[PDB]
């Protein structure tokens, strides 16, 4: 799914 981040849900990033 994060794959690049891709989601708003991919926090971290």
């Amino acid at each position: 799914t994060c794959e690049i981040c891709a989601y708003a849900a991919c926090t971290g990033c």
